[PDB]
């Protein structure tokens, strides 16, 4: 009392509650109009890293080549970024970053650290046989929600 | 490795995932259009057990008058509920299920049911010291998400 079911279920309605409208559940993030998908805004990263392929976004980000080429084709409408051709073959395309999406990019990786350092954050209170615990919760309560 | 930040990051994009156009998160439940809001089928739920008069009612589900006056005149239009006069005091209103109303109301019970008797069997798994830590663990994490 309160019961573990109940606290539970009470916290799945924090997140629902937190989720609604969202992509992403991101920490640190003041409300805004959602203008890009997650895909999109995580090819934005990929590229502030690396100019690249469509084939080299489809394997770091475990997507579909027909998932890549909708994102791209969105993202370079938006002029966020340009293709350009591979000096060493003329086949192949890259994608890099446009001026415009360098702040965009940069403001997304910064709500993904800061989400995660805020888990790793709490993770740290708990000792290695406490986390297994956690860890096992959370592995199990998962296959619930498949 | 998989980190526990990581982990706990996937956990919450599967709920996002499952959260998603729900008004309340619900297992054993099939996917279908959503009718009525929560605190309508709450109330139903509550007639189910008891007839209840407005005052009865914003107590028991802890809400204010005018959102249960705002609930009761849709479940009324649907005419999934009824009033009636108390026999004791002409002034007082109280509400019952229509027939049309019963499956439904046992139907939303049922679920709540099962959503919470996962939770308490996936609970009953641990010791109350491993409960413990992971209730620490929830109410940390919840806090973050306020
Ligand atoms: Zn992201
Ligand atoms: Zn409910």
């Amino acid at each position: 009392g309160m019961s573990l079911a109940n606290q539970i279920d009470q916290f799945l309605g924090t997140i629902m509650q937190f989720a609604e409208n969202k992509h992403e559940i991101l920490l640190g993030k003041s409300e805004s109009d959602v203008k890009l998908t997650s895909t999109q805004e995580h090819i934005l990263m990929l590229l502030a890293e690396q100019i690249s392929t469509n084939a080299k976004i489809a394997e770091k980000l475990k997507i579909s080549p027909a998932a890549v080429t909708k994102a791209l084709k969105k993202l370079q409408e938006q002029e966020l970024i340009k293709s350009s051709r591979a000096t060493n073959d003329e086949r192949v395309v890259l994608w890099s970053l446009t001026e415009k999406a360098v702040p965009v990019a940069k403001e997304h990786a910064t709500h993904h650290e800061k989400t995660l350092s805020t888990y790793q954050e709490l993770g740290n209170k708990f000792t290695d046989e406490e986390q297994e615990v956690i860890s096992k919760f959370l592995s199990a309560l998962t296959e619930e929600f498949q």
